[PDB]
């Protein structure tokens, strides 16, 4: 399943793109 991190993005990086990277692994098969 994809984590909702992922799902709901936001639009505050860094913070956000780090976050995304780390809690968005290629088991969510892009959504």
């Amino acid at each position: 399943g994809c984590p909702w991190f992922c799902i709901y993005p936001c639009k505050v990086e860094p913070i956000c793109g780090v976050v995304y990277a780390s809690r968005c692994p290629r088991a969510c098969d892009d959504d």
